[PDB]
């Protein structure tokens, strides 16, 4: 049976708390991937309001396909996050997450589809860094909760820690 | 002696130097994207209605990357552990290349160079500070890893 390790007694619980670990990981690569999209958004915005004859407004529509490429990863990373079962101490900031990430997730989508005919006037108007740092704030939170809770998976023994259905 | 403890002391501090290095990159994104936002307000220019936000939006990323900064100095206050000294000095020789040049983004935005800023290669710096910080992900959970799980000899960690 066990000892498994020092910190994990039972295997179980290194179950449990690298997981985790994971969603941490995924969800910090979705903000990340979130905010190289902005980037990418921004950098072609910026270059349709140039003249044509500047040869740098030439990337524009290079920058919104990496824009595409960039947000279609962060949903995947995202897709992963919530594929990984919460456990309960996690599940109301996992739902603040998820607020705050579909509110800026779909911010992004819509300044897509307005560069995608050089709408820049629709693309200025979005209050967008606000939902930017509304997601932010809830990813500081989420992460301050998890390592609050980690640290007391493993201090705990304890071995049970359910998953949240 | 004291196995349990020293892992859990190293296990915390590889950690805390990963959460600090997010908040380093993410803080370098945001330095990034609030540049951006000014260089669009100069290309509205005069009163063009969000245009009078330039040096607003410059100072937004002044005061973030200083934040970038902050964190990567709360990254260094952490001794590396041996098998992570050399995806350290990766990160420094990447994230000092990178700073750098949001340093020079800024200076060229504060002095109504968008040419010099837009022609910077900007992108392939962060990309090489992304691969260090990638391969330091890497390392750090091979030894975390070994760590929880009882396969680390002493002279990693202890
Ligand atoms: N060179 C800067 C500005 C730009 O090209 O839009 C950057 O890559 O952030």
């Amino acid at each position: 049976s066990l000892f498994f390790s020092s910190l994990h007694h039972s295997q179980k619980s290194f179950v449990v708390s690298n997981q985790l670990r994971e969603q941490q990981g995924e969800l910090t690569s979705t903000w990340d991937l979130m905010l190289q999209t902005r980037i990418n958004l921004s950098r072609s915005a910026v270059r349709m309001m140039m003249d044509s004859s500047n040869q740098q407004s030439n990337a524009k529509v290079e920058l919104l396909d990496s824009a595409r490429k960039t947000l279609a990863q962060a949903a995947t990373h995202y897709k992963k996050f919530k594929s990984m079962a919460p456990l309960p101490e996690m599940v109301a900031t996992s739902r603040n997450i998820d607020e705050k990430y579909k509110n800026y997730y779909t911010a992004l989508t819509e300044l897509i589809d307005y560069l995608d005919y050089g709408n820049t006037g629709a693309y200025f108007a979005q209050p967008t860094q606000g939902m930017q740092n509304a997601m932010g704030e809830a990813f500081a939170q989420y992460a301050l909760s998890s390592e609050k809770l980690y640290r007391d998976i493993v201090t705990d023994n304890a071995d049970d820690y359910r998953f949240a259905q």
